[PDB]
RNA sequence: GUUCUGCUUCAACAGUGUUUGAACGGAAC
């Protein structure tokens, strides 16, 4: 029973089945100054409170935040969806078709078991045929399970649009509202912290854990508050802003934290500027970083078609739960661990040149700063040309038209796309200005180098939509060697000519020969340059060029403020841009309980963790006469235990695969059989780079010591369970560190091992061993392999009492009759439960079939 | 000797990207 249920209620009384977690009543005194971020955690252990996964405890440790932080601890995140990128959601569909299978031999019902959450299957990246099976096979489990949808290959390929086209922000199922939130096995994950939903990237396998019903583990973090205040100068564009905040945060030290925006200045960032903040926390650290959702972003959720009614309960839920933020009201601000702040006004625009990337000068310095740079002697600023000649300039002849060519003159003016992505609204900012200076008379000479290549993706949404191809096209600007009269001019004169250039791909890339200077600027600016034919110029106080007609107009009569650039954006750029998109994935899922296992198959195949599976628990079985399968050193890499990359044309995987007809050409990754349990336990301990005690050298091999042969891993482990012998492994320390590897426990578990000895084990994969029932033993605290004398050669025996507790000392007696303690390492109830269950999956097996 | 090319590794930052570079791995002759 979920001892917090008192606190459910009613959002509106008139829907009475409709209920929501009033956090408000738990502890308004301590819930009031939590950081938003906070929030959610708390929200969600509450309603998932079953005194066992989650525990009051739990709760009470997240209400009590202020002082937990300082303590480290750890508390349950249990997320309200899953994201599984590409095809890393293969093994664990896998593993649900199996458990189906697995419940049905046990006479239950096969649909009991399904995904505790909604699961959504990103497959949007752009050998068709190589995937062709695996495409199929997640197809099949969309359909088969339930909350399982799909975002197919050839539809959506803008990744940012179908992260937040799958962004709930806030649920409404099964009776109840709840903030969304995830965790996902893509790494861009954390982008959609931008729109209010709390979540990152995690391990393949940590993300099934989430589909099994556990929670993720997690330090309760502390939170940087970032404060915006102030507003930013006329010139300054998003990137700008972005660029600023993000290397600031970087210096703050925010790595391991939270960050959470706050200040009445978050109501000028819009979402596309805050996803793209949150989206580079890997950048400065930072586990997530937090905007909560306020009216910005419920007026987005409308942006993207969701319905006005819909979208007007979700605010109400957050009004009422506490969870919606106006950045204006200072009462409302939490308590944050920290605070950093940044006034707008505090941004200043600046271009790089003239001849470094690194030599910055403020827009408003470049007049003064290029006329320095002629006197200067010859250096990175300075191209020093007697003083006489400063004011120097020559004529020429343009398409029967006549030119002069000063010195700061701009002969080139090029816009290229930029690799941060805020660079779209700074696009859709260089058009808007385009227009108004199209509209006001003004033009760009002639003789002007200018082009356009704003690149592929959503910039390609912000240009079209907002109907300015047409004005940049007419200055000079059309999607994608100077003038001969122009290259004469500037060597007749021996003239320092300019070169202007948005986007960062590439520098001296583009550098004329004819341009002695060169600059960085924002998109607009380049434009504007171009428009002022010189850099030589303070747009202050000189106009940009006197109207066709009558008066002079000045930069400051057509730079679109950053409010004109939001508002055509969410009027005409966002909404169409999310149309298409339901559209594209409306029609393609059109072309459309058990899984029919394919012998033939090297893709997929039926994992053997559920033989002789029993519906009764039978009483822990001691480790009798095992072998030691591998005598490890430090520092064994998930990696070591689990390979990435392709298959040796020498190892077991490929002897499997050749027996089938594969050629090495068609081998392809042990990434790409992760389906097939067969070749992935063939590639358990077959890294190369493997160091193995028993041979004192880098081998993906091991000692059959019944024999004394040597063979690869997966070979020895095969003739000892033929034998009927226990395996176990010895480690030293930091065991099992590394980046994910989705079977660095399974393929340990389908080599025979029941059990392993180290010194140190690394955190997750602890947690993912006890996942697959094996035993992590750990020596008592100064003792190791050669303290004890162990030489990996004896018997090893381990005797396990049925009752067992966390962190249970226990013996191990060799058959050479030495005798030494170990520390079973299984730290709460919870994991008890899967040791005796055999696993997580065994577990969800039994808490089905019935 | 030539050519083609990952649940990889490491590095860089006009500036974090379906980025750039390097390494190792793999394939073919």
């Amino acid at each position: 029973s979920n001892p917090f249920a008192y606190l459910a209620e009613p959002l509106d009384p008139a829907q009475p089945g409709k209920k929501f977690f009033n956090l408000n009543k738990l502890d308004y005194s301590r819930y009031g100054r939590l950081p938003f971020s906070i929030r959610v955690l708390l929200e969600a252990a509450v309603r998932n409170c079953d005194k066992f996964l989650v525990k009051k405890e739990d709760i009470e440790n997240i209400l009590n935040w202020n002082v937990t932080q300082h303590m480290n601890i750890e508390v349950p995140f249990k997320p309200a969806r899953v994201i599984l990128q590409d095809f890393t959601g293969v093994p664990s569909v896998v593993d649900f078709a199996a458990m189906r299978d697995a419940v049905k031999k046990l006479g239950g019902d096969p649909e009991k078991i399904n995904p505790i959450c909604p699961v959504d299957l990103v497959i949007d990246h752009s050998e068709f045929e190589r995937n062709r099976e695996r495409f199929e096979f997640l197809k099949w489990g969309s359909k088969a399970f339930r909350n399982m949808r799909i975002i197919p290959p050839g539809s959506g390929i803008i990744h940012q649009v179908n992260l937040e086209y799958l962004a709930r922000v806030v649920f409404d199922q099964d009776g109840y509202y709840y903030p969304d939130s995830l965790v996902g096995t893509d790494s861009h994950t954390t982008m959609i912290d931008g729109l209010g939903v709390l979540g990152w990237g995690v391990g393949g396998i940590e993300a099934e854990a989430v589909m099994l019903g556990q929670p993720i583990s997690m330090v309760l973090p502390q939170v940087i508050g970032y404060r915006l205040m102030g507003k930013p100068h006329p010139l300054v564009t998003s990137t700008d802003i972005v660029l600023t905040i993000t290397k600031h945060l970087r210096q703050v030290g925010v790595v391991g934290k939270f960050v959470e925006f706050f200040g009445p200045g978050v109501a000028q960032l819009s979402i596309a500027d805050r996803a793209t903040i949150a989206n580079m926390c890997p950048e400065y650290g930072a586990t997530a970083t937090f905007f909560p959702v306020d009216e910005v972003s419920i007026k987005y959720l409308v942006q993207t078609g969701r319905d006005e009614s819909k979208v007007k309960q979700i605010r109400k839920y957050l009004q009422a739960v506490g969870m919606f933020r106006d950045y204006s009201d200072p009462s409302q601000d939490p308590d944050f661990t920290q605070v950093v702040e940044l006034d707008l006004k505090t941004v200043v625009p600046c271009c790089s040149g003239p001849k470094r990337p690194q030599d910055k000068v403020a827009v408003s310095d470049m007049k003064k700063d290029f006329e320095s740079c002629l006197g200067a002697k010859q250096g990175f600023k300075g191209f020093q040309v007697a003083p006489d000649h400063h004011n120097d300039h020559k004529t020429f002849i343009y398409n029967d038209s006549e030119f002069t060519l000063s010195h700061g003159s701009v002969v080139i003016a090029a816009i290229t796309s930029s690799t941060n992505t805020s660079n779209p609204s700074v696009m859709l900012g260089a058009g808007l200005l385009a227009k108004k200076a199209v509209d006001a008379g003004l033009n760009v000479k002639p003789y002007v180098k200018t082009s356009l290549s704003p690149g592929s993706g959503v910039v390609t949404y912000y240009l079209r939509e907002s109907g300015v191809m047409p004005y940049l096209s007419q200055l000079g600007f059309d999607v994608v060697p100077l003038p001969e009269p122009v290259v004469e001019a500037i060597t007749q004169g021996d003239l320092v000519a300019v070169g202007v250039l948005s986007g960062n791909r590439n520098f001296e890339g583009r550098v004329h020969p004819n341009t002695r200077a060169n600059y960085l600027a924002s998109p607009p600016l380049v434009i504007a340059y171009a428009i002022a034919g010189t850099i030589r110029i303070d747009f202050e106080k000189e106009p940009l060029g006197t109207n066709a007609k009558g008066q002079q107009v000045f930069l400051r009569d057509i730079w679109p403020t950053r409010e004109e650039i939001q508002a055509v954006e969410r009027q005409y750029v966002i909404p169409g841009m999310f149309t298409e998109v339901y559209q594209k994935i409306e029609t393609v899922n059109a072309s459309w309980k058990l899984y029919l296992w394919n012998p033939k198959s090297t893709y997929i195949k039926s994992p053997p963790f559920f033989e002789n599976l029993t519906l009764d628990l039978q009483p822990p079985k001691s480790i009798v006469d095992a072998y030691v399968l591998l005598n490890l050193g430090d520092s064994v890499t998930t990696d070591h235990i689990s390979p990435a990359g392709n298959i040796a044309r020498n190892s077991p995987a490929a002897r499997y695969l050749t027996n089938r007809g594969l050629t090495p050409r068609e081998f392809n990754s042990y990434g790409s059989r992760r389906g097939n349990d067969a070749i992935m336990a063939r590639g358990t301990f077959a890294n190369i780079r493997l160091l193995n005690r028993f041979l004192n050298k880098q081998a993906p091999q091991t000692i059959h010591l019944p024999s004394g042969e040597t063979l690869d891993v997966f070979d020895a482990a095969e003739r000892y369970q033929q034998e009927g012998h226990p395996l176990i492994v010895l480690a030293g320390k930091e065991y099992g560190s590394g980046s994910s590897r989705d079977w660095a426990a399974k393929g340990p578990f389908l080599l025979g091992i029941k059990a392993v000895l180290a010194e140190s084990y690394e955190r997750i994969h602890r947690s993912n061993l006890v996942g697959m029932g094996v035993i992590p033993l750990e020596y008592l605290p100064g003792e190791n392999a050669d303290s004890l004398g162990l030489t990996g050669r004896e018997r090893y025996t381990i005797i396990i009492p049925e009752n067992l507790t966390p962190r249970m000392h226990v013996q191990v007696k060799l058959d050479t009759g030495k005798t030494f303690q170990a520390v079973i390492r299984f730290d709460t109830d919870v994991e008890l439960t899967y040791f005796h269950n055999g696993g997580i999956l065994n577990y969800m097996i039994r808490k089905m079939a019935k």
